[PDB]
């Protein structure tokens, strides 16, 4: 994925080899203190009430934009799909993959 034109957060990529499951994430740097969050589905898919996440921590700077990257990986009984939490300044974003969310192969 490019840097986004207009999101707030977006992820860049991700991995997932049947154990562990982590990714980069574009955040747009809107303000000092963030939290950018993986909410995602178990092996049956079951949300848990958005109860199933991983906090992303701050990875590195993006020389000439407004966005810096984000990074995450934890190792997760099973996983069928996801979205990403941005919360900064009171206000909240998504990324959803256009309400698809990303699903995830095996
Ligand atoms: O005394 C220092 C500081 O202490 C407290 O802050 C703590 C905070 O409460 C915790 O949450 C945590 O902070 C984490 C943060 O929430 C996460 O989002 C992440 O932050 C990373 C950013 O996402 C990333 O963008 C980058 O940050 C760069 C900024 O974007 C950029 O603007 C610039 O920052 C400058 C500030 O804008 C400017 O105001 C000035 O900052 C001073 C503050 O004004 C002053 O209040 C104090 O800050 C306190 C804070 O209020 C407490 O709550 O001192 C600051 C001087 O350092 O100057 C900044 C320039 O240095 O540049 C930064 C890059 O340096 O990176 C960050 C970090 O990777 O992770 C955070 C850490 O886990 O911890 C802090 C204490 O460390
Ligand atoms: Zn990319």
């Amino acid at each position: 994925a490019s840097i986004p034109s207009s999101a707030s957060v977006q992820l860049d990529s991700y991995n997932y080899d049947g154990s562990t499951f982590s990714g980069k994430i574009y955040v747009k740097n809107i303000a000092y203190s963030k939290k950018v969050t993986v909410v995602y589905a178990d092996g049956s898919d079951n949300w848990n009430n958005n109860g199933n996440i991983i906090a992303a921590s701050f990875s590195g700077p993006i020389s000439g934009s407004n966005y810096e990257y984000w990074t995450f990986s934890a190792s997760v009984k099973g996983i069928k799909e996801f979205y990403i939490k941005y919360e900064v300044s009171g206000k909240t974003y998504y990324d959803n993959n256009n309400s698809a969310n990303y699903q995830v192969s095996t």
